[PDB]
């Protein structure tokens, strides 16, 4: 029609088409820009600066150069430039329902302040679609390009958060199922949102990435797999694709997961707990809604960015004095002080109404040496990490379909003992991270030594330091020596 | 405490000493997490996230090479770990002046709001240095690092605004005057600031960046020019950075004096002066002041960033609905139209007392065309630009002393004439960009035949589609052919 | 067969139709495996091991990707498959023409060697083209993806080499002119095939590029210009247009044309011309040629790459001697010695005939200092470098149409004057490089009096290094001061 | 006379010693310009154009810069200018041993040319190294810059090839060990070697590295480990060491091993094999060597490079005919054909000695199809190839010494278990690849059935295309079913 040209530094010149240019510069959409993606992770890796926003607009563009190229590979497939445009709109959309600081508040803040609901940020990105939609008269636009609201808004919805509840989808049918293998794949989840992310938080984060999705879409070909048409990989490719789960677990343990920024997310999470009595945010007709409440409406929830972090940090408020306390706790680096980290053992599994429990053990260990300082529940924070290959205890190759050169329409599978003895044996563990809330020099030490105890006890993994922190309590365990 | 080590996506990784720590994790310092570097920038290049806190880290970490570099060279020039620890505090520090939108506060806002004073981001960061240093009890740990508090502070001050009041200088004496050539250089302004900004801006926006500044600090050395000891290029060399200035040209025409993002800028200013009576900001002993006014208490300044324009988009107040307004504008895109670009011609300048009666000259010429709607001043912005090498008319090429293969410690100018006949003939310019407040198609095509109209009447330079949108006036014109 | 994938460091994954896979996997196009792109210049950029092959690849790729571009955004243009292969054929195959060391071959050597032929690249690519196309049976392989090859290989040819010989070309007609704009601009030069070397001649230089071609290509059109349509870009890019033709002289001066790489690609000529007589290879029919004479059977040609340097160098025939010892000086690094660097002033202008003389004019030069060696004509070297902006004397961007955003279909010009003040005012200019051949102290010292009295008697610029190298001479000229 | 300042793509603008300089400026050095770092590998990846000698540059750059941080954090190291100069020479010069082709010549020709003696790279850089030093007269330029000729080449040597003669080393005592973890790593192989490979085989391939060699650096410290001074990582960075081999790993999957290379490398070999009696090379005294007898004699040596591949190319002898013929072939992309992969199961593996008859096995399974054409062993080629982590069945990591933050002085060991669940299980297997030498359509066919009957009857691991390439065969065999 008219393309719109954007600069991004990952993709380079993007072209977005006006519906998307309608979509993007609304309220509800400009938010994003408000949200840093790596949460309290700039505040570890300074160049971590990117926000949901920018994010949005990649994986948006990546969404629609997967279609298009299955497309040009295979007219068969008849996609058509409406599905192109509702690939490309979901893409654009699966960020909306981000909170502030990002995992932060899905995975810390709301399982804290709102227990009795189930939150997700697809769910959330659901719910603000709807609301960019119903605010901005979206849907005569679609229809003046050749879009049909009623099934297509169904078609994006479930792009975002899955079937919207043998064929379970309604937006589309079993013959365009690999559309549904784009955006957020629940398949196997290989996915453009991850090549976005990848991509560019790599390029900000300042460590390299391994992983080439420009390759794994030029070897792209959809084929049946029991009677629905799926997006399939070329055989010899699989090695790429155990890569690819590789480089999403280092990105974890490297920048996602890194000790101090976890516990900055903790920080910030503590900190909106304690302002969350305290701060208005005004919703739909004036009503009034909390930190822990504006999920409730959606209008409420549009004002909710990072800009909430300043707005205690700034406040003068006697009542909010708690909260900004700890922000100005986490300027002057007067962080929890981290203690240690450890694994459980065999098949062991600790579930998440456990976690409150923990504190406690490791005060509750009685490590045989006089100590200065004793400790409480209260002095210790256990955080529970669950590195996976995205299927929980499953491998996601299992969950792959490929082709060979000699026959491009066929569909075959590819086992673990196939590729290579040099892969996982597991795909699935939890990594224990425990600090002390007491800073002092004393307190650190006595904090180590209930640790390693704690570990003894319950048969967790030696602690990669155990021998220089808590020499008297290492040589206890035998399988340590 | 002892060194920390931070990866950069730009430096890699820095080290840092642990009193850069003590500075760095302060309000002060960490407010420059909450300013964006390129301010508006972001709203046009979505790579352009970054804020004025990483830069600074940069900045200190080249400050630290260029200095340690030329003492591993050249140890008969005495520097000593206290000159290079003032040199890093400086180059670290250099930018804690900066306010909301970084140049959009000292370029727009401030000169609009507050004429009677004259302020810069050098002035401000001086100003915030010893604030820094007051509320955080530096001076101690200073001393217990070696410096010299008194000498030291007004070494760094002067290193970031330039003679503090025949040798001018008090923080060190003529045989160190190099050391005044690297945060900050007013002599020719080859200085490390730049050199952090051409790589990180152009990693975030896209573009790439064509000039080396491990190269320039390989071949650097110090000379005896006129009985001071100054930094020296290799002679071979010069090329190189009349390719520098260049560079920074380009990045003016593409990125920093882009035509949305400045009116962005613009729009924001606005929406600022609108707010100002209303917003108020906490400063020391509970005294309260406006954005306008926050310069005058560095503890209110510590808490005017970025934040203020989400505290105006979430405002629900009244009185800050007119401010409001123009933010939601940007938030739909309904921005200031761009009507054209143009240029004076010979000699002709524009003095900066002549920019308010810009818009009434636009409205006033007379087109002889029939227009349906008439505009007046007010919808008119004449937006002037000043384009240079950053010594206004001259080139600062001429301030740069070179050192030749042959006699390494013999200063040489290099004229213009010895380098290429194709380099610039001027190194300051003028652009004049003018948009229309009136939005809709009518006012759009009136404001363009006044806009071409007065270009004709001022002898400005013929815009450069001026045959297109206004081809009854551009025949008139007899130089424009 | 489908596509064949290709991953490219500078392109990345490149798919290449089977037609091209044909015309690849022939003697005559794998040839260009064995010549370095930039000669000598490897020789000083460690990086600089790239041969012509990849940069071909490149070019095809880059061709395909325009043409591609245009037809995409305006179908009225009629482009079909059968031309998009012919422009990415014309694009794989407009550097076969290269000898040994790149331009060392047809800048230095073939001049030299047989000055009464005149070569050039481009006629080389033609003939080889040729010969690869009859010795390898393409025609019907051609015919079978649809290609007409009477017309399509004129088509081919007049894209590599300009008109073969009011519309001067038989391969496509005058509503197709822009196919012509692609691969060999003789218009303006903007080629894909500056593109690609811009791009990887920095990749391996490791110094970096500042120019965008995908940015170009999103911001082409094909326009009518004087009932010929041709190759527009938007009005506001002329800036990078610019600069395009600024990074390219940039790259001369810092690789291209460094005045070690130049002595290399000088004495590696120097060899060649020595060995001339001794060095046979076999072309059609058995018949033997010679490294001046192989450009006459392309037989022949076909093994004639930067292997005859090794063919030297390992040589024990005593004939060989003078050739393989001026190599063994080559590998010692026993170079010739850089004397300086001047220019012309005003308008004089040194043609090639004159290049000979020069020599001899510097031995004459009576510098007023005693000097232990007394040189001759065969001891010095003369350089003379062209630094233009590809088209002489004139300014290729007053040969550059546009469009503007508001009219897209309606070709404009816009003139220098239009564009910055800051832009050159001139666009070609000379480089004087002296070199002595005799390489001891003493003779350096003489070399540089009699270069620099050579200079002040021929009013050339004062060399940089004047003062230093020649501190007796320098005073003698006035204007130097 | 002075430093030389030489830019690196990878790792920008090294310094070189004057000492160094002489070292490279020798036919023996300049040699590996001459020979390409990945063999075969640059006719399947178009960038891998570099050479050996660049590698080198890096390499020596790289054991520079660890060598000079350990000195600067430990100066109780007593790391002397002496002991840097040594490194450098010796990361300079590990590479002076590799033949035409690099790996091809030690791995594949020189095992079947001369299966009697054994030969590796770094014997013959060892060699290559007492060659240059002796021909160029080094050892008084070593003892003008302070070191001590006797006792200093034989610490490179001894850096190169491991011990020459309870402390083994002659040139260094106990106290300097970890000098020889440096260059070549025979304790874990973590190296400088790897660290330049790494990041230059990916820049040139056109696949992104995601190890950090600079982060290693920083983190790096030596500590004793029972009487032995040795680099220990920090504790934390055990993770990316992990990375560092999974990298190593995948780079041999992606690049050094790929099936088509391997192919080229070994049509190379063949040729090489076939020209063998026919080329002469000149070594001292005029003596005349063999392609498979160069390594007798350095003199000789130094003129066998990649250039033997265009002297049989070119050639016209007629006893060469058969050589040149097999290389024509690789021209014309007559390779031999990709059958296909498998593994053995379990521990089963594959002794070195049952190479030969492997091909005789293939030949004489009975498929159950019907075939027009019967194979032969000699139609058969199997290649087994072994993938470990360089250290055979063990795990380096367990070779790896660590130190904690608490206490950097204190060596400690790190486990599998202590690490991640997600590790792998073993740290070495075999790949066999089949290939076959008749190339048309009916053979191809037949050898898939014969190979994956193979399969089954040495129960190897499915054919990842087994049931697409041979689905007559594949139901045979339960276990894949
Ligand atoms: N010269 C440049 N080089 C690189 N990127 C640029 C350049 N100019 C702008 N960009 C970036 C900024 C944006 O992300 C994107 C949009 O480009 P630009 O043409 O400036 O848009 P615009 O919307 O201002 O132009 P238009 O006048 O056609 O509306 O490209
Ligand atoms: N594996 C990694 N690779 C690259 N960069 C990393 C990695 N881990 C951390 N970084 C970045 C983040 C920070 O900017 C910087 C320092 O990281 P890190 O050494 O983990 O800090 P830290 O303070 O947590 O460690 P310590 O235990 O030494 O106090 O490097
Ligand atoms: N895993 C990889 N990642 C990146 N580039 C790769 C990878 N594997 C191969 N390449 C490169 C090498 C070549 O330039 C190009 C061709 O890919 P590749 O799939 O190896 O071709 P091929 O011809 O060997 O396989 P086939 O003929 O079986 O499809 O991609
Ligand atoms: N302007 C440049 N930018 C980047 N790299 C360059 C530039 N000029 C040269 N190089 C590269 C080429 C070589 O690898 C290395 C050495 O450069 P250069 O300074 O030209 O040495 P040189 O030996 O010719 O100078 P001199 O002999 O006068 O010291 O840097
Ligand atoms: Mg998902
Ligand atoms: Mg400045
Ligand atoms: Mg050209
Ligand atoms: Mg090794």
């Amino acid at each position: 029609d008219t393309m719109k040209v954007i600069n991004d530094p990952i993709h380079g010149h993007i072209e977005l088409h006006p519906l998307l240019v309608r979509i993007i510069d609304t309220p509800q959409f400009q938010r994003l820009r408000y949200i840093k993606q790596l949460g309290g992770g700039y505040y570890v890796f300074p160049g971590a600066s990117h926000n949901r926003f920018e994010h949005s607009l990649g994986v948006g563009y990546l969404a629609g150069c997967l279609v298009h190229a299955l497309g040009e590979k295979q007219p068969e497939l008849q996609i058509s430039e409406r599905d192109v445009l509702c690939v490309q709109i979901a893409g654009l959309c699966r960020n909306l329902g981000h909170g502030p600081f990002s995992h932060m508040f899905d995975g810390r803040f709301i399982p804290l302040a709102r227990p009795e609901v189930k939150w997700t940020h697809e769910q959330g990105s659901v719910m603000m679609f709807e609301h960019l939609i119903n605010s901005n008269g979206i849907k005569p636009v679609m229809e003046q390009y050749g879009l049909i609201p009623e099934e297509d808004i169904c078609f994006i919805k479930e792009q975002i958060v899955g079937p919207l509840e043998l064929w379970p989808y309604k937006g589309r049918p079993e013959n365009k199922s690999f559309l549904y293998e784009i955006v957020s794949n629940k398949r196997n989840g290989i996915d453009v949102d991850k090549w976005d992310y990848f991509a560019r938080d790599c390029h900000h984060l300042g460590i390299q990435n391994n992983f080439d999705y420009k390759r794994f879409i030029k070897f792209a070909r959809v084929c049946e797999v029991d009677n629905e048409l799926r997006i399939c990989a070329r055989d010899k490719e699989v090695g790429n694709l155990y890569d690819m789960f590789h480089t999403r677990n280092s990105l974890h343990r490297r920048a996602y997961q890194h000790k101090v920024g976890n516990i900055i997310d903790t920080m910030i999470t503590d900190a909106f707990l304690k302002a969350d009595d305290y701060i208005e945010i005004t919703g739909a007709g004036g009503k009034k809604y909390r930190i822990s409440t504006a999920i409730d409406d959606m209008e409420a929830y549009t004002k909710l960015t990072d800009n909430i972090f300043l707005e205690i940090l700034y406040s003068t408020d006697p009542k909010l004095k708690d909260a900004r306390e700890i922000l100005k706790q986490i300027e002057y680096r007067n962080l929890f002080k981290y203690v240690g980290e450890t694994q459980p053992t065999g098949q062991i599994k600790i579930k998440r109404e456990d976690y409150e429990s923990l504190p406690k053990e490791v005060a509750s260990a009685k490590p045989k040496v006089l100590l200065d300082v004793k400790l409480k529940a209260e002095d210790f924070i256990v955080d529970v990490i669950n590195m996976d290959y995205g299927m929980q205890e499953k491998n996601p190759i299992d969950h792959v379909s490929f082709y060979c050169k000699t026959a491009p329409n066929r569909a075959i599978r590819i086992t673990k003992n196939q590729v290579s003895q040099l892969l996982p044996e597991k795909f699935a563990e939890q990594l224990i991270r425990v600090y002390c809330k007491k800073v002092d020099r004393k307190s650190l030490y006595a904090a180590r030594q209930y640790f390693v105890q704690w570990c003894a006890d319950r048969n967790f993994t030696k602690p990669q330091d155990g021998d220089v922190i808590a020499p008297l309590i290492t040589p206890q365990k035998k399988e340590w020596n």
